[PDB]
DNA sequence: ATGTGACTTATAGTCCGTGTGATTATAGTCAACAT
DNA sequence: ATGTTGACTATAATCACACGGACTATAAGTCACAT
């Protein structure tokens, strides 16, 4: 599939469980469904940079913060 | 509209002339379409992330530095 | 404790009586323990539906005819 | 497995519709998990009094009319 | 060249539900001794 | 006869998650016509 997309998606998924959230918390603070944070972290979905913004602000993160966090776990190895 | 969004398209326009691009040759080169482009310039377009590395595949940028330019931008 | 729990087991040790049964041969009955019976008419049990089911067999009534009973003893 | 059982499975359910309600609304106001609710009407399970209550006071519905309803329904044919 | 508009078609995002391993609270069942 | 106190062990009930189908909103991709 897509080199982002994961990427995108491990970081949600680790900020998530850095913060001590869960899956439902998130899907709250986003107003997205519960079923769409699975869906991301799950199987990497394409996300609208729309709905990247709600779930930042879901996870109480900045832009800057995550994007730093992102560029990070695509540096890795 | 969404601030990300615009810094996105602020960006994508940003490189585009930085590299001496028109839209027509950043279409050509992400294999996507012209209007399209357009659109997402005068930020009336809702990028998903995969469009997004599209974008990048033509502008020729890799993903760190489009994310180093963009939080550059997003700070004022 | 519950209102409706405290009605159930009421219910029961009622029905018992107007059958002139013992706990003992209410528990024989229904193949369950006789102190789990006691433990139910002094409200001490929360029991389950398939609890509640063998203790109607026990008492041989039908499941209508308890719940018949039940909400009549719900009502004061 | 359970005759009763089903029965209580099968009424939850039915109120549930009457009330126009979905799941997850009635496992937040019967203070129960998500997937209890589910697999209470899904497969039949064994729930206690106490929860049998609390799914009442859920539905919006009183000890009484649920037991009325629950009579309605092994009658039937 | 770039910017519209408007018009399909793919898919992002929603909504309601199913099914599941793992853990925690508690009912199910049965001792010993009471009265 | 029934009551009560511990117990052990089955299972009710919880919690975090995956997964699917169907539906709705909207992004993806392509026309025509501006400039």
């Amino acid at each position: 599939e897509s080199f982002l997309l994961s990427k995108v998606s491990f970081v949600i998924k680790k900020i998530r469980l850095e913060k001590g959230m869960t899956q439902e918390d998130l899907a709250y603070k986003s107003n997205l469904d519960r079923t769409y944070i699975s869906g991301i972290e799950r199987n990497s979905r394409n996300l609208t940079i729309k709905s990247l913004e709600l779930i930042m602000k879901g996870l109480e993160v900045s832009d800057v913060v995550f994007f730093e966090m992102l560029i990070k776990e695509i540096l890795k190895h």
